């Protein structure tokens, strides 16, 4: 029994994290294999990132510039190149403590797990959801870039997200780690906004169903809806709409508690209507959209990874 | 920018997690040095934990009934003895992955972070508190027993916490890594309940201080308070007693922010007359009392761990 909002175990990355200095900005970086890979803007300087032309910047680089520390081993650069808003640094060591992984990139209303890292050093583990709008709602300081997000499937690390900048109402945007963006942001220092979000309904609905599964009952009832009508209350609470796959996807979690999807988005509809009026929903009294269905199933079944 | 329930990364636990099985039980232990310490109901049945007498039912016990499994490699125990509640298996081999680590026993009121495992296996981590109630709020399916919980300091893990049992409110409790239980709980199953709980004061001033750090300030104010006029407010809204040793951890934090801790009591005492009515902190609609005033400033300072 009980729920929390739970990281994946960081091991397998905490061993690819590096320090990479160059000039006076230093950052972390991500050692798998030979590679190096980092935030383009570590070759940037404070008036540089105002307005820089990366291409530029770099083929005024050597490879001797760039400072990779591995722990307190140095690392030595070999080669360099630009890959979209990364850099891949050529190392002539390959990482012994490379695990198996991918580069994948994930849709808004997915999770995934962020270690928080200074100096190549790991400060912290926690679950972030990628948002409707691209951003992420991560806990990030000077320091922090490079820092990246993963997924574990039983020895596989999937990186989904590498850290690159915070916007100005406190939330953070950066890429997968092929170098391109989530979302409309560029690694420049203009004026830029997160655009309008929404709440992930699928993913809310998950939570409804873990919380059935914990023994949280009181906002079940009798009533029902159609897929149109609930949509069209979701709609004017600013939340996404809800598909057939989502439907499909909350299939087995609607099996396991016997409570049918539609009639748990009767359930959220009056919660939206009414509130939830001095009660809580495992422990929160928010309606909480940062789990998804594959993560209430994980934890309300303990699958590990190895 | 940004506040998350941050855990510390798991890398130097993860590298101690083995499976103990005795017959038909299995669990996870702790394999430190040449030492696997594992809950002590391991070597019970079904029917044994009832009501058992663990010295007894060890006496019958022989080495080779104990199967520990570090990955895929076998582990020969070589010996066995009981402290408290925890069994410490000696094998022959130690673990070279062993970290710089203490056993401490740790306060209500202060925080850990959790590595779930089930036969060995990592699959989670996060952050809970010890509650005044010596409970934890913990997420643990069955076969989660010895697991862990854990603070990193630098180098050195400070173990805490062995997981051993759920409480029927869905709470779960345990021991310290010396056995010896938190709170007035045995590892049978005998009919027991959690006691009252109250909320932790001095953390919800902490996450407060974090807030304003962040920029959420709609809930500060002009007032002050003395600290026996709000004692007086706490024990109503069920909060427990704040000291001048909390006043004075919180010295930072009200340095940091301009705003004296006996202010900062003066708004936590209009939420608590008057609830937050519709607006949030930090995300949340309800009071957290789960960050320590050590937990905000590493998060909001960026302290690391090597
Ligand atoms: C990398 O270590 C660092 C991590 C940031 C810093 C604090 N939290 C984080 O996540 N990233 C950056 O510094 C990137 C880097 C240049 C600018 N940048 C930003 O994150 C951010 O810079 C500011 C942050 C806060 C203030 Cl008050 C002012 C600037 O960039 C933007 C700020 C504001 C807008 Cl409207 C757009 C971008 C880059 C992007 C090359
Ligand atoms: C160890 O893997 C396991 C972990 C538990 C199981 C589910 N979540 C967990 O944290 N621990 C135990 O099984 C221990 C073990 C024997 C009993 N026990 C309990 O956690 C618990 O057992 C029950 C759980 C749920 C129900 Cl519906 C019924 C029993 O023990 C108690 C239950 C109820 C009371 Cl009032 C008191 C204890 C022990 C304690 C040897």
């Amino acid at each position: 029994s009980g729920f929390r909002k739970m990281a994946f175990p960081s091991g397998k990355v905490e061993g690819c994290m590096v320090q990479v200095t160059c000039g006076t900005t230093t950052l972390n970086g991500l050692w798998l294999d030979d590679v190096v890979y980092c935030p383009r803007h570590v070759i940037c300087t404070s008036e540089d990132m105002l307005n820089p032309n990366y291409e530029d910047l770099l083929i005024r680089k050597s490879n001797h510039n760039f400072l990779v520390q591995a722990g307190n081993v140095q690392l030595r650069v070999i080669g360099h190149s630009m890959q979209n808003c990364v850099l891949k640094l050529k190392v002539d060591t390959a990482n012994p403590k490379t695990p198996k992984y991918k580069f994948v990139r994930i849709q808004p209303g997915q999770t995934f797990s962020v270690l928080a890292c200074y100096n190549g050093s790991p400060s912290g583990v926690y679950q972030c959801a990628m948002r409707p709008n691209f951003t992420i709602k991560g806990s990030f300081l000077n320091g922090s870039c490079g820092s990246v997000g993963f997924n574990i499937d039983y020895d596989c690390v999937s990186f989904c997200y590498m850290h690159h900048m915070e916007l100005p109402t406190g939330v953070h945007a950066g890429t997968d780690l092929e170098g391109n963006f989530y979302g409309p942001f560029v690694d420049r220092q203009t004026a830029q906004a997160a655009g309008t979000d929404t709440t992930i309904t699928v993913n809310v609905l998950a939570w409804l169903y873990a919380a059935v599964i914990n023994g949280d009952r009181w906002f079940l009832n009798r009533f029902t809806t159609t897929l149109n009508d609930f949509n069209l209350v979701a709609m004017k609470y600013n939340y996404e709409p809800l598909t057939q796959d989502h439907v499909d996807i909350l299939g087995p979690l609607s099996a396991q508690t016997g409570i049918a999807v539609l009639d748990m988005c009767a359930s959220l509809k009056e919660l939206l209507q009414n509130g939830m009026n001095g009660r809580t929903i495992l422990g929160s009294a928010l309606l909480e959209d940062e789990f998804t269905p594959f993560d209430v199933v994980r934890q309300c079944s303990g699958v590990t990874f190895q």
